[PDB]
């Protein structure tokens, strides 16, 4: 309990509350074409590639290289956190009708790395840092919850029940932020070491989501407009 973990909060809260806002908007909508599918799940994947660059990796390395000094003894906690960060998910990928059950543990797996992004960044307490990186991933989390609401809806949910599903399918940014903050905040090293390692889970995520011209419309948008937030905020 203290100060920067109520920015971690407020911040797993607007992802909550973003992916709602995606997944009320499929009452309305109940079915899209494969092509605006397609843009959104890779506008929602370009987004999350680029705050692994510039929002995670990059800003870990200059913790890194202020905690510990200049040289790779720096890049080297980085790039380690980053490979325990993949090995987690790669883990996790493995060790996990009612086909509907095993869909949903994919979609509440997906959404662990973007809440631990958002209570790493937020660990020194720098806007600098969490602020972009949560405002990209909400942004995200509106074509996202509309997706996943759909997806649930497609594979034989009724709208008003895939709709719930999704809803409750981004408490897991706010429980995954709670546990950001938990492991960046234990020690000097733990915030680099636990900036590569949500990159590392948010990358291994989006590779397993990654028409492919549509989707590469979307991609290209997500990453630029990453890009202009971290530029901006
Ligand atoms: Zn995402
Ligand atoms: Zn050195
Ligand atoms: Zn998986
Ligand atoms: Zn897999
Ligand atoms: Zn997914
Ligand atoms: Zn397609």
């Amino acid at each position: 309990n203290r100060v920067h973990v109520g920015y971690a909060v407020l911040g797993g809260a607007a992802g909550f509350a973003a992916t709602a806002l995606g997944a009320l908007m499929a009452l309305g909508l109940r079915a899209i074409s494969a092509r605006t599918q397609d843009a959104m799940l890779g506008f929602a994947a370009g987004m999350m590639l680029a705050a692994s660059a510039f929002s995670l990796i990059l800003p870990g390395l200059d913790a890194a290289g202020t905690i510990v000094g200049p040289g790779p003894a720096a890049a080297a906690v980085v790039a380690l956190g980053l490979g325990l960060g993949v090995l987690l998910m790669l883990g996790l990928d493995y060790f996990t009708v009612n086909r509907v059950w095993l869909f949903v543990l994919t979609i509440i797996l997906h959404n662990l790395p973007e809440g631990m992004a958002i209570g790493v960044s937020f660990a020194t307490g720098d806007l600098r840092i969490g602020l972009p990186l949560t405002s990209a991933i909400a942004i995200q989390d509106v074509p996202e919850g509309l997706a996943v609401a759909l997806a649930l809806r497609a594979v034989g949910l009724p709208i008003g029940r895939a709709v719930l599903v999704a809803v409750a399918s981004g408490l897991m940014e706010p429980l995954g932020a709670l546990v950001g903050v938990g492991i960046s905040s234990g020690f000097a090293l733990a915030y680099p070491i636990s900036m590569g390692l949500a990159a590392g889970a948010m990358i291994f995520v989006v590779s397993h989501e990654v028409h492919e011209t549509t989707a590469t419309v979307g991609l290209m948008a997500g990453f630029a407009l990453m890009m202009f937030l971290d530029t901006a905020l």
